């Protein structure tokens, strides 16, 4: 006859298939806690040590599975702690439900303890942002929040006065709309548009296909188009792994979390096929300033001709359109453009291999990542924090379609490594999970290493300890007139942090220590989380956006300095390969 | 002839006497970093490990000194990390300037990396909230922000596109208005109002003076009025210390961070003088429902008759008005009301002493606080986190006018213990500083123990490890139908956390360990920070808002249970003393 | 080599096919005005007399053509005057671009004249809401705003510091992405789901098809499905006209802007096919409380299961789905349900005809609408204000697929009659255009009758002068305990208002005066606007939501009073027809 409104809210979550949710309790959210407590069998509550980790792990759930992530915070400071996770979900356009505690309706607007108007707090981050005021409609408001988060690929926020979830409502009135949920059946792209686009791509002398994560289902088509047509591939950093890194004509990504061949080739390309791509550096870096024809495939009308004046923009699914292109083309013989790029890639990979293959001496990030590679399972998931690690992981990890990797792509909040890995292990208990974090980002969320312990989540945490905000030190070196400030700091020993949260850990500072430590960690992570604190050097990684290798573009002094600093003596500029196969710039 | 707009901004900060500021650098704020770097001698930059600690320490600066606190965060996630500190400053009504990084004006609104419209983020927390768009007026905007933060006692926020602080502006144009800054000369309260108010207070049979921190300058007048007129004193929790805790007619505070005599007496009072007080539980707890006459002294017109229907509300300075009352009254003989309260206080203090004076056995919070008392200097400053520690510190610390104590009073964000203590030691290098934190709150900001080490801030950190959100577990016990959830969790060993950040530390779990550990910590904190991790029991502290001691109000079974749980066998209800001196309820 | 940024911005509007735009100039928007002035041969500026009319007309443009509407207002009060039209655009989900004046960047944040942080003002209404800060990127920010407004079907607001449009930018860098524009892809109906839906619909004893404007392309299919399957049709009020009103099994709309047969049939229906419909009354009115099965077709996943739990939900285009149902069914025999409804419709229309067909006496709204019908061209466009006119026009206008009618559907802002008619005449100079408005709503925007005169826009304005807010008077009658207040007021002679703005006009107060006045108006509007001020009675129109005709449900006294008041002696309840064909109510 009656049901507690709170019990009904949990039944809405269960109807939408929410497996786990994150938060920290408080008096202002104890009636939702009370309903969760009764439903421990069907929905798994994960108590975090800081609510931002809950919000970031919710976003990561959605990044990994496509299913809505769920978090909560108590009134006032519980909810405002969510913000870095919620902005991450907004900017990374993944569905997240955030519940916010509120004082009961009898005390709202009385200026009582921790009581404020919480609605304006969430207005900017949230696609849907409402304070519930009635128990009977509360299940519907939760259902509405979820349906909107999914439909609009963003954050829904609901402030809940704590009295409402303890009120009885009729048992037969509330429902969830999870049963109506479906994915659309999209039309095929028009043959005429696809044909026009194909002719332009094929007529190019120096073509590139430049994809982002909108092409995540088109890995097969991308690689086969490349091989058949002899057109090199480049991607956004997040799109790494869609085509295996092994692929000899994968150039990497452009800009700064970037690889030399992609930046060089992009500068030379006459035609770019830009697919499922919203590259944020397009305009500011003038990436397409020498491009003759810009062709686009995107599913979102908001993106059409967004990043560059577009000759042909096809509104369509990436995979369907790329498959449709593939169906109308056939073999082209190897071209000088193709051979020049292959040779350029080869030269670049040998450079990266020479960094990895050092056997003895002062530990660098490069050998640490090689050691990750050596213990990694073919379907490992990598949760990656924010800083030099993005650049290093982008160059060194050897990813294929079986892997996943996530970071905070656009909002780029430090601290995501720990919660991303928590979410990954909760969704995929049988898959190996890494957290690769710099010392700055790891220190921001370090308390939640305890959450991995408490819930027995066998994450392999690898902390890169340079005692710097390395990413920012290098920026200051490029722009700042005065001395470094705020970017070099005191050591934290993360093996001791790990010990404090009752997690097994190692600290290493020499290349020769890696094989045995990483072997131990692999084994430990069969049952329990582990941490490796890698004390690395302060060497600046090669800046792919500031290459000094080409005699025609840089002074001989500039080149010798760059080669020295970046151990880059055997790197050749793309122009060398262009000339080799009989082409100019 | 010219000056960098950034250099001028720092000169504005220096003109307003800003000694130190907190933040973490990023590319979007590196031009402000560049100006700070050149001015290291005259303004001290404190690099924190999480920007919320910077914001909380800025609020604490203002809490302690009355001078504007200053913090910053880089664009996107740097600034959103500030939020718990900024809401704390808003709710605690202290002046704070927050600078937010932004992408340069040429890339704003281009949807580039970490670039968004940041202005709506800060609209709710901030009294003044603006995006700067011109270098020439930037010093003025900073000056305007400061002047407004001070005038309105809140948060000013300025988003700064990173190009502006590197632009040249005329050297002679910009100025600071720090030279115009003054405190008002207030009138005296009218004699007639003071007289009317005094007659009503004196005619009462059961008077109380109930002050908050608006009476911080009136400690002397408060205690002398009490002694002369025989009127007991009670305060808000934050107003503890304004009159020495030793004072025999100080009752303590009401509600939950509360002491038994204050709650009991308040329930009996016929007349309350409510001074410099904005007690947020007034209405929700029906604190004044049996009060006959409610008299008020406040400096803010917004507060007049806010918390209860007010018979006489004098708009005036607390000290001036209390001194004016004192000047028109003289000695009254001891009354039964006075003696009953004194006896009630005595009984309560013996109870607290019996908890503190245990010498051997399972460690409780009570003996930990006695150990703090034993090593505390008479002018020590206490930065207090949020949870059971507020209740325990309120009962046990032996404070006088020479002390300071701060917490997050109204927003009540956990994690403030560490940053409050950092700010306290930076403002008062020669004064002993404690951070008293529960394990939940300490774990939220633990990474910034490293900041105390880096800057050689000899804080005494005392962590109360119950492996619970104790405050919330007890709430769940009171309200929740189903089992405890989210409030009991795994151990973190903070002596090992401290070791990881290179801070000397101890862990204790037995009463008999306290004297030697606290003696060592006292000595260590002559030169370096120290941490004591006190593993305490899960005993619930006596709930002053749920007393079961009075035969006329509770069942004999209820009383025996309460006496047993709370080691309260020798506590008597106020009514016993009322009857003793010949009064009824 | 260079172009003024303001010139480039107008070229972006031209590239996007903007024909006309509305607003009022000011110092803060004079550089956009300057650019507009040079471009007066290619884009047409419409000067309004109040900025809300500009914003409202921009919304109506989009409602009519699907082309983004464009309006502007100067800094401060110019922009805030836009709100009612911008909220109208958000709630009716149509693309509008709003440009807001702002002081130059050298004066922003100086607290100068009409200068303020304008961004927070538009945060709630806008899908995209930015302050421009750079001249070179300004064309892109405008291009971005338009593309988002279109993609997201809502409002984009750009605040423009007045200096930027007067700055020179490189002539060759800016572009518009209008060439790349596409409308979102239409999802396809699953064949098996459509088959399941059809079987449930065909098994129904009492089926209804209940469509909204999502089905505006499916009129042919709606009507043919109805005839073939013997299933009555009902619609939301805005969907009136998608199926010709003369169609015998069109019941009308439900709730209050409603027709008796729709409300009665919906109460009895066992199965509802709810298609392209977001009826906001569904839950609050319990429309579907006794519906056994609910079948939904909608393009938007956010709507699926929103208004009732679905038994079958199809995420697909309305016309494709309905075509697919029709393609798999054949002629059904008549059923008792079908006959009962057809007879109820005939009885209802005879009632409305009886009101329209009065030939002399005190003028009522019904005869005015009949006189509109008599002069209306088959493809007339109706801009309808808000109040009793929505209910009356819903019952009396005889519309077909050749007509258009618009109002403020959901925000339901009064005053839209005038601007909507202005926009209608601008987009369709060869079609007859009516503005049908109550005296309350016409009053709000009356000054912009001068805009119809100024631009020679031959609108037929008809004002229904009851000297009341009748819609609200009736609500007060229904709910209020004390006397009417604020709902009856002094006369305004709109024929004199019209005379004042130099528009030909008539005032009538008798039924017999209509034929000749309407003939004259019809003729005048071949070349110039005209106004008819119809002084009507204070008769309440029949409340379709409060029927008192069924003796099984209402007393004799209530039935008699209802018939007498609403001249409804000859109306029968649906149960009469249900019983005739052997079905119990
Ligand atoms: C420290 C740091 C530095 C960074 N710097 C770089 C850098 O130097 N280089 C770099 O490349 N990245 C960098 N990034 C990542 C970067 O900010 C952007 O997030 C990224 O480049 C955008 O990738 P995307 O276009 O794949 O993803 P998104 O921005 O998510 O875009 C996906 C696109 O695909 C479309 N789409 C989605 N589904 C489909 C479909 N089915 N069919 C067709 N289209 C579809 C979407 O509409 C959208 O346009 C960095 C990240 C960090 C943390
Ligand atoms: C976990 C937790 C629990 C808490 N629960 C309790 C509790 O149970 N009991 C309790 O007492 N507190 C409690 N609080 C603290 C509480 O929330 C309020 O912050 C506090 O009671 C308000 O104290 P106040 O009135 O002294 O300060 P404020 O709210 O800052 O008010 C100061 C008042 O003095 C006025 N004023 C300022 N200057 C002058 C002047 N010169 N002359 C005259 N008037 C002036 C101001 O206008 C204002 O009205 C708790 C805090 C925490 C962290
Ligand atoms: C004074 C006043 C009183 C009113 N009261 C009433 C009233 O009593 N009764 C009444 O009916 N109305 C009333 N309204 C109008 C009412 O508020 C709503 O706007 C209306 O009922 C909703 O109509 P709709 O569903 O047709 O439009 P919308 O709310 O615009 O919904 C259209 C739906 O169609 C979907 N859609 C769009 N395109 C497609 C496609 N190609 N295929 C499939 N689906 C598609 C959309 O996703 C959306 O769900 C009143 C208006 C006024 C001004
Ligand atoms: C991208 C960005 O804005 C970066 S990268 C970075 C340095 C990360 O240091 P870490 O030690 O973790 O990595 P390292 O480079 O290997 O030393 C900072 C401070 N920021 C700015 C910043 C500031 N604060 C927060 C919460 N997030 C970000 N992204
Ligand atoms: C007051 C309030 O809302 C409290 S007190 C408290 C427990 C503190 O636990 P700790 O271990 O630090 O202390 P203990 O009681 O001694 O065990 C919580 C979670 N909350 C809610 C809450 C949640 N999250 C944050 C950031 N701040 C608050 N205040
Ligand atoms: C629906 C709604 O919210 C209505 S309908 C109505 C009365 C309309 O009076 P009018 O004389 O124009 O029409 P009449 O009924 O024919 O007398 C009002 C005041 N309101 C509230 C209201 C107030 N103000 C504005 C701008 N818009 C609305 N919708
Ligand atoms: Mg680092
Ligand atoms: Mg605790
Ligand atoms: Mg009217
Ligand atoms: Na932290
Ligand atoms: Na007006």
């Amino acid at each position: 006859t009656n049901i507690l409104a709170g019990a009904a809210v949990i039944k809405v979550l269960e109807a939408w298939g929410v497996d786990h949710l994150y938060g920290i309790p408080g008096g202002s959210i104890n009636s939702i806690m009370d309903a969760l407590s009764a439903e421990r069998d069907r929905i798994h509550y994960i108590q975090v040590r800081h609510e931002e980790v809950g919000a970031m792990a919710a976003a990561a759930d959605a990044k990994l599975t496509g299913k809505i992530g769920v978090c909560f915070g108590s009134a006032g400071p519980g909810g405002t702690h969510l913000m870095n996770g919620l902005y991450d979900a907004r900017e990374d356009h993944v569905p997240v439900l955030a519940l916010i505690g509120q004082f009961g309706t009898t005390g709202m607007n009385m200026d009582t303890f921790q009581e404020m108007n919480e609605n304006p707090i969430y207005a900017d981050v949230a696609d849907y942002n409402v304070t519930a005021v009635n128990a009977a409609t509360l299940p519907h408001v939760i259902d509405e929040a979820i349906r909107r988060a999914y439909a609009h690929q963003g954050v829904a926020v609901v402030q809940i006065p704590v009295d409402l979830p303890w009120q009885q409502i009729p048992a037969e009135d509330w429902y969830a709309s999870a049963n109506s949920y479906q994915t659309p059946l999209l039309p095929e792209p028009d043959v005429q548009a696809v044909t026009r686009l194909t002719q332009t791509l094929l007529a190019a002398e120096r073509p590139l296909i430049y994809y982002g994560i909108g092409a995540r289902k088109a890995g097969k088509e991308l690689e086969q188009l490349s091989k058949t047509l002899k057109i090199p591939l480049m991607s956004t950093y997040p799109a790494k792994g869609i085509v295996a890194d092994r692929y000899p004509a994968y150039l990497g990504s452009a800009n700064r979390v970037a690889q030399k061949p992609a930046n060089e080739a992009l500068a030379q390309a006459d035609v770019v096929l830009f697919v499922g791509n919203n590259y944020p550096f397009a305009e500011v870096s003038k990436a397409f300033k020498n491009t003759r024809y810009f062709l686009q495939i995107d599913i979102d009308p908001a993106k059409l001709g967004k990043r560059h004046k577009t000759d042909i923009a096809v509104l369509a699914d990436a995979q369907k359109t790329l498959a449709a292109i593939l169906a109308q083309v056939s073999e082209r013989e190897s071209t000088p453009w193709w051979q020049a790029n292959l040779a350029n890639v080869k030269n670049w990979r040998a450079y990266l291999a020479s960094l990895e293959d050092k056997q003895e001496g002062p530990l660098q990030a490069y050998q640490v990542l090689r050691a990750v590679n050596k213990i990694a399972e073919p379907d490992a998931i990598y949760s990656i924090d924010v800083g030099d690690i993005n650049l290093n992981a982008n160059r060194h990890l050897k990813l294929t379609p079986s892997n996943r990797h996530i970071t905070s792509n656009l909002f780029a909040t430090m601290g995501v490594g720990i919660p991303g890995a928590i979410a990954a292990k909760l969704n995929y208990p049988e898959r190996q999970v890494f957290n690769l974090a710099g010392d700055g980002g790891a220190s921001m969320t370090m308390q939640d290493l305890a959450t991995q312990v408490q819930y027995h989540l066998p994450v392999i945490n690898v902390v890169f300890t340079n005692c710097q905000y390395g990413w920012i030190k290098d920026e200051q070196e490029d722009t700042n007139q005065n001395d470094f400030i705020g970017v070099e700091f005191n050591d934290i020993d993360f093996s001791k942090i790990a010990d404090g949260v009752h997690m097994q850990a190692f600290r290493v500072n020499k290349i020769e220590q890696l094989p045995d430590v990483f072997e131990q960690a692999k084994a430990i992570a069969q049952h329990e989380p582990v941490l490796i604190d890698a004390v690395i050097t302060g060497d600046r990684p090669l800046p792919a956006e500031k290459l000094r290798l080409d005699s025609a573009m840089s002074s001989a002094a500039d080149i010798e300095a760059f080669k020295q600093r970046y151990e880059a003596q055997d790197l050749q500029p793309l122009s060398t390969y262009l000339k080799q196969f009989g082409l100019d710039d």
